């Protein structure tokens, strides 16, 4: 009945039940155009795709479905995703709805197509992907990873120290992720740092760094952020449209990345 509550809810479970929506990845979610979802549909059709054995990345509205060339099964239910209806005032205010969607696995008849390994040392393409984005990262014997608003730049380690590019290059992407939002760029940082504001920060980075190393084919360290599932629990309960916000910070700081590397001058 209430949206923001019901969505935060579903969040709240799978934190408390093991994983993390975000997580349950370790194939994105298409609409019926093959544009993927964003933002929080991304995370709410993973942890569905999860909770339901979905193999497909593929999701139809009854409508999207009778009118293609198939049939919803009868007894399945779909799953809400989100979007904007609008109001009139003085065709013009946006505001934001739920609706349903049911997996392509819920659904027969519909056309034909519905239905790497890294090892120790530098990539090429990953490196090229990280230097398109522009991102002074930095290399020191230093055993810690990090960004540095202040100085703005990613002090990696160096790549031998790490037995695993894999391991290497999706600690590249967490900071890469927390490189956006700088003043300069993404503009998301709390002014004056705290235990919260650290708390924000690593939720946005982590739920959008899902999103980053599911195109580059890596997988996410989640060692180094369960200090915060806690505070991410607190916050979550005590506010109900705070996962929106953060996955809507996610989506941006992954676009970010992919769209300068890819600004072919
Ligand atoms: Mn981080």
């Amino acid at each position: 009945f209430d949206l923001y509550q019901h969505v935060t809810d579903r969040i709240i479970a799978s934190i408390e039940a093991g994983t993390p929506a975000w997580r349950k990845p370790w194939q994105m979610p298409l609409r019926s155009n093959g544009e993927a979802y964003r933002g929080i549909n991304v995370v709410m059709l993973w942890l569905t795709a999860a909770e339901k054995g979905y193999r497909s990345a593929y999701w139809f509205t009854y409508r999207q479905a009778k009118e293609l060339g198939g049939q919803v099964r009868k007894g399945e239910k779909g799953s809400t995703v989100v979007k904007f209806g609008t109001i009139e005032r003085e065709k013009k205010i946006p505001y934001l709805k739920g609706y349903t969607v049911f997996n392509a696995d819920q659904i027969d008849g519909l056309p034909e197509q519905y239905h790497r390994d890294l090892g120790t040392a530098a990539d090429p393409e990953l490196d090229a992907f990280f230097a398109a984005t522009g991102a002074d990262i930095r290399t020191s014997s230093e055993p810690r990873a990090y960004y540095n608003p202040t100085g703005d730049y990613i002090h990696m380690p160096p790549i031998a120290t790490f037995h695993s590019a894999a391991g290497y290059y999706a600690t590249l992407a967490h900071e890469a992720t927390h490189w956006t939002g700088h003043k300069s760029r993404l503009d998301r940082f709390s002014r004056f740092s705290d235990r919260k504001s650290y708390a924000f920060e690593e939720l946005i980075a982590e739920i959008g760094n899902c999103m980053l190393c599911a195109s580059l084919g890596l997988i996410p360290d989640f060692d180094q952020s369960a200090a915060y599932v806690q505070s991410w629990l607190r916050a979550l309960k005590d506010d109900k449209r705070l996962i929106f916000k953060a996955a809507t910070e996610a989506q941006k700081a992954a676009d970010l990345l992919q769209e300068n590397a890819a600004n072919f001058q």
